[PDB]
């Protein structure tokens, strides 16, 4: 009565929604809206941000992260040096052009050159094996899109209470979700499902 | 009727309040919160994370982050790798954790140890000569922290609106500072009391 089974949960996600996913059942869990990283648009940028941390990451494959040149920041959420598509954006930081660098780090036809680094985009580098290597929201992330038959990148933020700035807890997900019609899933669930 | 002059200004700065900061008059210029580092409480980063794009970022002299050992994350805006103030934090991203991460770029007694990179804070280095220099929000947060007597540290993030999450222009910043008792400046102003 609390969380989507994973394959509605993936076809919603298959239609550009966002999913709150938290990392198990706990109450205690704080929740985070992840969605496609193909499918974001302006809007949805937008809403992330509005409702978000603002720290926006884009998970990606380490394998795609190499064919895009996105090397460990630092040669535990490992992020990549920062970027911005160069075509299309000019501050970079705004939901417009954080949308559009986020649907073309998942864009296959996209190349090394075409990025600006530093930038206003936080790439993640999910480890090969995805969830069944590590059960992070950058595993999640990936491994949603995956199942999905979409590239696999995705785009993620922690939810933030508007009230105080408090990371959202599991109750406030669920009435995050019921308000803006959001399904909500934990990875305990995702990792069984692919598991059996 | 519009901007509020420097000296009274660098008073509400000094007391731990934001200002509004501009370019210069240009009513198509998008305004950025800034207030001093070492004055951010974890109410007032939930306060900027809530009303901006949440890419929080934080101006140092390029002396300082040398000290800090906080490199340029890549050899424009200036960022240094991202890093998290080790003792007192546990997620890095909740507005207590960034404060505290503020806070600490600014004390004189940190050291380098005392960061993880990378983090969930973005470090800015703002170039010797700062407004005289380069015309940044970078150089203007350190130089309102310098004018002010304070650590040589500020905090930036940019407003948005939460209708669309556009970026704020002057007029939707007017309102914003009404709304809120937050003075509105601009760094042509700022470049004119620190010259002649
Ligand atoms: O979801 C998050 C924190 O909860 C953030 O998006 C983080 O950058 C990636 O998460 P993780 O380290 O679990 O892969
Ligand atoms: O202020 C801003 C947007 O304008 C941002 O905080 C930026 O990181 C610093 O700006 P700048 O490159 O002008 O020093």
């Amino acid at each position: 009565n609390i969380f989507t089974p994973i394959e509605e949960a993936l076809e919603a996600y298959k239609n550009g929604e966002f999913l709150i996913v938290m990392d198990d059942e706990d109450r205690e869990n704080e929740g985070d809206l992840i969605m496609a990283a193909e499918l974001i648009t302006q809007e949805k940028m937008a809403f992330l941000v509005r409702y978000s941390s603002g720290y926006v990451c884009v998970p990606l494959s380490e394998e795609r992260a190499n064919q895009l040149e996105l090397p460990p920041m630092l040669a535990g959420t490992a992020y990549t040096i920062t970027c911005d598509f160069a075509e299309g954006t000019t501050t970079g930081i705004s939901a417009h052009d954080r949308a559009l660098t986020t649907r073309s780090l998942a864009n296959p036809n996209s190349k090394p050159q075409d990025f600006i680094k530093p930038g206003h985009i936080l790439p993640l580098r999910a480890v090969p094996g995805l969830l069944k290597k590590r059960r992070g929201h950058t595993e999640a992330a990936v491994q949603l899109s995956t199942l999905a038959g979409l590239q696999p990148a995705g785009v993620i933020c922690e939810l933030v209470r508007d009230e105080d700035g408090l990371m959202m807890r599991l109750d406030d997900c669920i009435q995050f979700g019921k308000k803006h019609g959001i399904k909500i899933i934990n990875i305990n669930q995702l990792v069984e499902y692919i598991s059996k």
